[PDB]
């Protein structure tokens, strides 16, 4: 039922493994985007995308990647999960400054 599609919503990872989060749109957004949600629940800017093709980085870049594959997709890789990296994830997609977002996932790195 939602316009952004956020998966999985979940995800344990052992350190040293690699993580892919994906984020899928239908509603032919040009903007999307990939934040990490802090202890006071502020969500910090990892990386986001004007589209398809474009990644750009944010505030908190360091240890992920972004990629764009097509108008509809938006991941984040982690090429080597660190304990640090535990927390909540959320996406969003839109046109100007527009946010619909995803439902988010949870990743827990032991």
């Amino acid at each position: 039922e939602a316009a952004v599609t956020q998966s999985p919503r979940n995800k344990v990872a052992v350190t040293g493994e690699k993580v892919t989060l994906s984020c899928q749109q239908t509603n032919n957004h040009n903007n999307m985007y990939w934040y990490r949600q802090d202890t006071g629940h502020g969500l910090r800017l990892i990386h986001y995308s004007y589209g398809a093709g474009n990644t750009e980085k944010g505030d908190i870049p360091d240890g992920y990647k972004a990629s764009r594959p097509s108008q509809e997709q938006f991941s984040l890789i982690l090429e080597s999960a660190t304990p640090s990296q535990t927390s909540v994830y959320f996406c969003a997609s839109g046109g100007g400054g527009t946010l619909y977002f995803g439902a988010g996932t949870r990743l827990s790195v032991l």
